[PDB]
């Protein structure tokens, strides 16, 4: 058993709060905000050795990242930003920092009860997205 066991599985979005305002703060344009805001993604997390994979599948876009903790990688986000990402484990929370254009956003993923809680922060703006097992 190991590092991210409690994250692994297939998860479905059940609630979102403040996501439009997070996207605005990130710089996402009107049409993408509207369409992306409607999506109810499935997030699929798996681990093979040191490599963690997080897939998001939805009507808007499918994305996939594979990474080693602490090791920077290039990511194309659902909204089409070209970012440089680093993901670490900090006290049982996956902490994902994305850098692009002199800007930065941090996404935290944590297990709380039977949920996977995703908190997205851009300057002073936080969005909380809650997932349940699919
Ligand atoms: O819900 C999540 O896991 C978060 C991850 C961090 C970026 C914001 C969210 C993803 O947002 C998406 C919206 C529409 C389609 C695909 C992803």
């Amino acid at each position: 058993s190991h590092m991210c066991d409690a994250f692994v599985g297939t998860w479905k979005l059940v609630s979102s709060e403040n996501f439009d305002d997070y996207m605005k703060e990130v710089g996402v344009g009107f049409a993408t905000r509207k369409v992306a805001g409607m999506a109810k993604p499935n997030m699929i997390i798996s681990v093979n050795g040191d490599v963690i994979t997080i897939k998001s599948e939805s009507t808007f876009k499918n994305t996939e990242i594979s990474f080693i903790l602490g090791q920077e990688f290039d990511e194309v986000t659902a909204d089409d930003r070209k970012v440089k990402s680093t993901i670490t484990l900090d006290g049982g929370v996956l902490v994902h920092v994305q850098k692009w254009d002199g800007k930065s956003t941090t996404i935290k993923r944590k297990r709380e009860d039977d949920k996977l809680v995703v908190e997205c922060v851009m300057k002073g703006v936080t969005s909380t997205r809650v997932y349940e097992r699919a």
